[PDB]
């Protein structure tokens, strides 16, 4: 209603038909009179949980081609008695694996979804303490890093109960660099992490006060006050950034970590909420080269690089920023590759994503996709995704945003 | 339910409050469940293009526009307001259409620009020369008006914004249409090769011209003739006098070989296929022009695979290693082409703006608009330039897209409608 | 989007879930800001036809559980080549029958749809003249009347081609009574048929000028001027109306016809348009007893029945109209039953409809229904449909309104 | 796209033009693809019931209301309009709420009635007594105010329309609520045999009253106590003084046995569980009353299968042959019950309107409203009486349903939300 929606690719003229949108139950934020497409961010009762669980179990049994089976019916009744009796329920291991992979399949902001079914799921639902969380995270980091040959993984901690016993990873990613405000108002290190760094120091962390200090983990188990743990340094793979032609590039002393491991999202499956679910894949180069290094509110290196390149910086129309941007991005890829650390460039990644989108239309009837996030932050129209119409809608299971845990926790 | 909305800039932390969206009366194409922000022409439950406005459609649309006009000149509820409303109503009542005052037409055109959510150039919105061509009756008359537009707008390279507005739709059988999609564009030809010579965007229009008896030079940059439909008649061909057509040969400030590619482009971007809607009145022929942002030429026109597709050519001449995507050879060539376009336009003293300067001005305009008007409708997908997105400030700026009227709207290609 | 909608019955508290709304492709007339639920009325190119034909053939092949065959793929190719070469296509007999039955299944205004699959389809696509049409119409009337034991039926004339060659039955129903404007402004016979009656007279029909004159058929074949034909009187089954207790009722000289045969609708199947498609079932009593007899702008008999009942008519609050209404409706049912002519009362009809709706939710995931038309025009809340929430949406194949032919027709 | 819409009456052929729907700012629940005209509580994308308006929600809602109010007293744009708007804005920015003037509250209440698309009684809309109870602070104070209401409105059978308006919502933790669905209603009791004694609609509410300590007489027509929530505290029980409760024993003008059924009803329909929204302010306790239309009692209260369900018992005493549905025995009994209700109220001099008189007046009202206001929102599903539909003129009248504010809205039963 409408049944069929069409997307066009403006380079190939290929028109595709979406019916997967019909499975949407959650709202996007837009209305018929306003589009919120560029806005970054536009305790279940028994009664609410029943339908959400049924819908999930239903789709699970359908996916394994056993819809209507007595297994299907019995699982439904078991779940139903479980909710009725404890006001919640437990996923079977198979359901949790399915839910996690599908939350990734459904993530409309992820260009990496061709890999969605190749995902190692660590089931940490028996975890009870922050030291326990630390151990699981270390196994995840070791497994995922794999000496540079990165492998996708998610570690899933106990689901929410009453909301007073939440497991949380206070870090926004498992591995990030510290940020300190300087007396003159500038920032040393990564300005994105200034608040989180302050919390860590406040909690007792001794800060080395350099540019690329790996943050410790701040871990909350069962709603208890969070605890600090240092990731053993031999587990954190880093790459020093050099350039294949500019010998001076290494002199900038840039580096970055190999494993991008988002750790502050909420994974929702059949109405159940996994507030601690760090997951990791591998980098697309522009995430580091364009955003991390060249955002004005991040490491902000364009000007230094341009100076070393001896560019004429007096006029914006010389495109000195653009020129430097490319060199930086060349260096990031070249450095990761030289060190045998899995990375993908924005051309290869977006081309793969288009193939994935086409497979998804053919087998699933569509592929929810957020064009604003999917198109890379540089060279947008010389990647195929710029020219591809897309439709954005929300399927469950899904990854969602949740408030920072310091905004809620009582000590 | 009505509410004020906040937009945040994620670099500056500046948060702005949108109140203007509350005035929107036209649909965006999204729903609560499905966002259609990246669809180029979403369905927006508009009435069929071939239909003309009924009285019941016209009355509210004319009242809303006249109210907004009298409100804008600080004369809302005045005797003149009331009398103008009465006159407009009698006209709709007795003829089922009305005529705009010249002042209203000028106001309408500037506001349609002010309201164009896809336009990054709107800081310039009130500086618009409006050529009122509503007395035009023939295709030759149209030609004359268009030659004036081209001459005034071009201004020997010192480009000036302008719009020329032909007679409004009546019964839908006497429409004025400029068949060209822009006043000045290059021909495209399907070759015996299978390849395309010239601009592939213009292949169908080119065949129509040829079929109308136009003699194609069959080169890579043939300026297209005008094909102009007056009063609903079959369209007629006219060659723009070549001396009115300002072109720029493309060269690079450092690469002496770049000029050997034999690239050029025209100075005057003049969109000619859109419909201007003011108070329910439809101006189906309303060519308008400003000046280029360099990426329009250097990224899209030159580097789209379905356009001139010059990336490989240029990368070869640059002696780049093209074996792997990860060398970013495409991105290197792209920066150089875009340098050359800006340099070539600046050297010939033809107005151009680069994507950094254009987007920085847009941010400034947005802020002025939130302060003086309560918002600025903007389509992020179109506003963020097609290269270097996040090293421009608009990438980091949340925008809200909504449709205000007066507006510029798309309309079907006339060869899809026209019976000969 | 949303995938699930709920309807509640406010007498039983049963909640049903609708998913059939998802197959909707056509608009209703409402918007998010206005409801047009009580508004009575709120040629296809090659490019339009391809998708409409595909959607239909797909749903047909899915209905016979052969989706993705073999026969399905070839039928699609055949249809596509047909549209390609001729800008139109022909339905198989199978698909025509299926389409006709589904148009009835989908008609949200019809309370009689429990019967939807028991429909006799007379395929009149080989018809070419008005006399041909007359013949097919005589067949339909005779078969559907069946001496009082009415059988549902539809006769389908050739589809529209260029729009200049339309088949049309100018009558709104095959059997209806003439109406005559009188010099003093009153009307003799049925006021609803005055315009059509004048046309007939203008075409040289010699009018009896009584209260219940059965109209001639006015039939347009192949876009030609329409022609007059008298329905052989022996084919026209009528019922004199008398009352089981009031011996004086028969003296009112009332009668009606047995066969309600709507003849002015358009049947749309897979993008094809059948502009002449008379169809019939049998009456619900209130149609005659409440609407045809008691509408102020119909036979308007309330006051004279009330007079004969000797009711105090001086105050609305005596409910003299309501009493008369019930008595007239009793007489209609009693008369049809006494003469063994199929009829259904509004309790039995609406009860069957709720049972049908429940069947449709179980097997099809919903049942579009227009509450405004489904609730009988008397005694609303003492039928179960009044208490039943319904969703209205438009499914194809469908029956649609079309303009009176005498507005368009060039003589 | 905005347009004027036409509604036709299919008996009288009168066509009216609706312009008022263009003012609507709240959703109906339908979409372009799915009509929800018969859903009792469609979801309309309202904010969560248990949230309170933010500044960003309140600023435009308050401006819209104050504009309509000053426009109504022909004072739009005046100094007073501007200064009132200024004062409201300071209050919102400073306390994130505001207070209505007495005149604004009275205007708001009357227009909420005028705007109630499901009410057939709106010809009466401007004749409404407003009891301003915004100074109330206790459950006992609520009781006193409600006693005042019942006494004023009943007026010894000569019923007068009234509303009593308790303090608006603040943080949502201090809500005033009448837990009763109407001020006067009959208890219902589930019986060991599975039947219900008294009124099944009130079983759950009755259960709560007994749990709270009310001693149930356990009969068929027990007048329920008030359960009153002040300032978000647990609610308190209060019996209405029985001399304030006017009741009518039902007898028939021809059937001597009718009185033997021991039926009665109360004179005063006082809906007490709705929320009154004025300018984004929320009056969660606002009991209002007019007088009955006969069918509300005769058809629904007495003949719904899930209410008193009296049909078969009446038909038996009428000696009807109940073996077949097509004898229309149910329809005959229905009419007689309805005659009895009207006759009884009229004999006792208690205001009542029959459904012919009520709907004929409503048609007149719609016509007045179209003439003076440009429309009348109306929900046909609710307006058409539950018996004899098409022998009332509203059945034949096309209606447009849309939502204007101020308005009366549904809110959740407080026992689903309340923390003890
Ligand atoms: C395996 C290689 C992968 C690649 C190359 C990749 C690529 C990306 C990129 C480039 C983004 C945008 C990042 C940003 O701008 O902040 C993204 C977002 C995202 N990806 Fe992936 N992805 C991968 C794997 C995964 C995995 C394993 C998951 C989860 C199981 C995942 C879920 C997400 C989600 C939820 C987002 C949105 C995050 C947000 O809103 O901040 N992706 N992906
Ligand atoms: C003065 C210099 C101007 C600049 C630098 C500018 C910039 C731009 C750019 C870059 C686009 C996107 C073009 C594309 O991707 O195809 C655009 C679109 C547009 N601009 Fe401008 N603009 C200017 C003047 C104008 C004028 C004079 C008008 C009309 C009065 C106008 C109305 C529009 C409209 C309606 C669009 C959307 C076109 C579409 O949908 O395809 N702009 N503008
Ligand atoms: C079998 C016995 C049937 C019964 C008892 C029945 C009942 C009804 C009734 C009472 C109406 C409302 C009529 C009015 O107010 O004018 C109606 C409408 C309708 N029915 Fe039936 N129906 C029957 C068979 C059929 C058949 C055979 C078809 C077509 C195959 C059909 C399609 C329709 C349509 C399209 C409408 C709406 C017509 C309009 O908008 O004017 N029904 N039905
Ligand atoms: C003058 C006497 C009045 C009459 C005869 C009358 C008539 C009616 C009727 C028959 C209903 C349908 C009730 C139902 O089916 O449950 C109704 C609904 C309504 N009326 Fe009135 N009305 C009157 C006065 C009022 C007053 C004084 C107000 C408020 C100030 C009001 C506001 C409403 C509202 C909001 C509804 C919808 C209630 C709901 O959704 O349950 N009416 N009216
Ligand atoms: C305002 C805008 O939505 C915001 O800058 C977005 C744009 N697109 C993005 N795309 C990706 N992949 N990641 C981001 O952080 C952003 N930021
Ligand atoms: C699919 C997508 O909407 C389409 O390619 C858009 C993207 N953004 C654009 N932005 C501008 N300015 N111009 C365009 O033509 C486009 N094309
Ligand atoms: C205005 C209103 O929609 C119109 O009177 C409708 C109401 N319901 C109906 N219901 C049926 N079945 N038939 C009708 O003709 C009508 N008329
Ligand atoms: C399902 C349906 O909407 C519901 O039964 C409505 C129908 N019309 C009504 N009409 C009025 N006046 N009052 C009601 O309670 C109802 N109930
Ligand atoms: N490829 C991924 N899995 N990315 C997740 C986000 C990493 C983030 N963009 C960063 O630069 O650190
Ligand atoms: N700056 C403008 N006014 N542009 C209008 C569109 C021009 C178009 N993008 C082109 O490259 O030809
Ligand atoms: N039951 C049917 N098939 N009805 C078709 C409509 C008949 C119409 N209502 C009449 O009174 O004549
Ligand atoms: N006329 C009114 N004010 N009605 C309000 C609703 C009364 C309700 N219908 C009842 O029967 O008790
Ligand atoms: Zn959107
Ligand atoms: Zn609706």
């Amino acid at each position: 209603c409408p049944r069929f929606l069409k997307v066009k690719n403006w380079e190939t003229e290929v028109v595709l038909t979406d019916t997967l949108h019909l499975k949407s139950t959650l709202e996007t934020g837009c209305t018929e009179y306003i589009c919120m497409g560029s806005i970054m961010h536009p305790v279940a009762t028994k009664d609410q949980l029943f339908p959400l669980a049924k819908e999930f179990i239903d789709q699970y049994y359908s996916s394994i081609k056993r819809f209507g089976s007595k297994a299907h019916m019995e699982r439904l009744e078991e779940v139903n008695k479980e909710i009725d009796t404890t006001s919640t329920y437990q996923l079977k291991d198979t359901e949790l694996i399915y839910g996690a992979k599908h939350a990734w399949r459904n993530a409309s902001r992820c260009v990496g979804r061709i890999q969605w079914s190749k995902l190692q799921v660590f089931d940490a639902r028996d975890c009870t303490t922050a030291h326990g969380m630390f151990n699981y995270i270390c196994n995840h980091v070791k497994y995922a890093t794999n000496k540079g040959n990165l492998r996708s993984a998610i570690t899933i901690f106990p689901q929410r109960t009453d909301g007073k016993h939440d497991f949380r990873v206070w870090n926004s990613q498992l591995i990030r660099y510290a940020g300190y405000k300087q007396p003159d108002g500038s920032t040393l290190g990564d300005p994105a992490n200034v608040q989180f760094t302050e919390i860590c120091i406040q909690q007792g962390w001794k800060p080395p006060r350099g540019r690329f200090d790996v943050l410790p983990l701040l871990l909350q188990a069962n709603g208890n006050d969070p605890e600090l743990f240092q990731i053993p340094p031999e587990l954190v793979l880093e790459v020093p950034i050099r350039h294949p032609k500019f010998e001076w590039f290494k002199d900038l002393g840039l580096k970055w970590y190999g494993l991008p491991a988002v750790s502050n999202m909420l994974l929702e499956i059949g109405g159940l909420e996994f507030s601690a679910c760090p997951f990791s894949g591998w980098y697309m180069g522009t995430e580091i080269g364009v955003r991390d290094y060249c955002d004005n509110s991040r490491y902000n290196i364009l000007e230094e690089v341009a100076k070393k390149m001896n560019l004429d910086m007096r006029k914006t129309s010389s495109l000195w920023k653009d020129q430097a941007l490319v060199e930086i991005n060349i260096a990031v890829l070249y450095s990761f590759q030289s060190d045998k650390v899995t990375i993908v460039d924005h051309h290869s990644a977006t081309e793969s994503f288009i193939k994935h989108m086409e497979n998804e239309y053919r087998c699933r009837g569509g592929c929810p996709a957020d064009w604003v996030w999917i198109v890379p932050p540089m060279s947008g129209s010389i990647t195929p995704v710029f020219h591809q119409e897309m439709l954005n809608y929300r399927l469950t299971p899904s990854f969602e945003y949740q408030p920072d845990p310091w905004n809620t926790h009582v000590w």
